[PDB]
């Protein structure tokens, strides 16, 4: 029957929507925005909902230039002192990553790290490189690339978990961005030779990425 | 983590909400209703779809003076031909039993009688019972007594099954209601017995309930 039907009450899943509303909500529209803030302070009283008005709060300020800081500082508090990972923090991380500063972000990779396992015996499985590369790139766009290594070394040694080649490609493409930027020695021969090998097997989509890429840290080259 | 996320993809669980809201769209509500006609037609294709159309068309008919003989005849047709039951035609038929023959409501019940176990393991474990008395008022307001007491009788025999003392009360009620109309031995009395135990317990939600059935059966005695 559905018994399975009780475990709705896990229906804390409207979180996830509401917030992947949100997430695309960006994209255009702002007076609905305004609404979901009305309502989110509405009901303002639980943590959770204290983060999707937050995250709401955010967009609207990079939509509208305004400063957030409280937001801002209250996310960022929320996911250094979260303790179990779950697909809930995973996604609020992965959805507001973008106005983090590069320690927090560091810190927030620093605990992931371990309880990553459970998407790496599971898109999804993928989420965790999701999230990795998303970092990455951030630290690219930011130029720091003491701690990009950082995160490379740190992706390497856990290389050992997954044997997932999509995760070594990813790694030695921007280490490859790395020596690029620079100077280094058979950088830019990494970058193109993993290109190469992106769309010798037809795989159109994601060496179009990759190669979008490539020539757009290039132009950024000047 | 939530892996019990992926298990959102059972998100057919939109059908009862849906179903829900018809419910009690059906109360009041018209507009919504032609909508949600409008919006189902539209999408007429998958067979849920078209039991949630054909559920509307029902609910806007008894409202709005239409045949519906179609949808109901469809409606009948979904619910003869289960094999397994599952708790979303519990839902359905607890729903649409009301325009119901009471023949297909009769091979329903000889179908549910032996699929009742989930509920007798597990509000919800009264849910089975909730559906029988839908169906025994139903009977008696049409009034088909041999068929109500069939069922009683088979239910006393599922007795065996469930120990829940709500269930005895109910079959003992229904039995006292019979012998009340068929002006059999001492029946009215154990009705009466029946409405004062309730009412000792002073769960008067319950007996105000069954009271007032039971008054309308004495009016209706003319």
């Amino acid at each position: 029957d559905e018994f399975l039907f009780i475990s709705n009450n896990f229906k804390q899943y409207k979180e996830f929507i509401d917030m992947d509303t949100a997430k695309h909500y960006f994209e255009c529209r702002n007076i609905e925005g305004l609404n979901h803030i009305l309502d989110s302070y509405k009901d303002s009283k639980s943590t959770k909902e204290k983060n999707l008005f937050a995250l709401v709060k955010v967009l609207l300020a990079t939509l509208t230039e305004e400063d957030c800081l409280t937001e801002r500082t209250y996310l960022s508090n929320y996911l250094i002192n979260i303790e179990t990972w779950s697909h809930y923090e995973t996604v609020l991380f992965n959805n507001c990553m973008f106005i983090f500063e590069s320690c927090f972000i560091e810190m927030v990779f620093s605990k992931v790290i371990l309880n990553l396992d459970k998407y790496n015996t599971l898109y999804y499985g993928n989420e965790s490189i999701r999230m990795f590369v998303n970092m990455l790139i951030l630290f690219i766009q930011r130029q720091e690339y003491d701690k990009a290594s950082e995160i490379l070394a740190k992706i390497e040694d856990y290389q050992l978990n997954d044997d997932c080649l999509y995760e070594r490609c990813c790694v030695s493409f921007f280490d490859g961005i790395i020596g690029l930027i620079n100077g280094k020695e058979g950088a830019e021969q990494k970058c193109v030779q993993i290109l190469e090998i992106f769309q010798l097997l037809n795989c159109k989509t994601i060496h179009h990425m990759f190669q979008t890429y490539l020539e757009a840290i290039k132009h950024k080259l000047s």
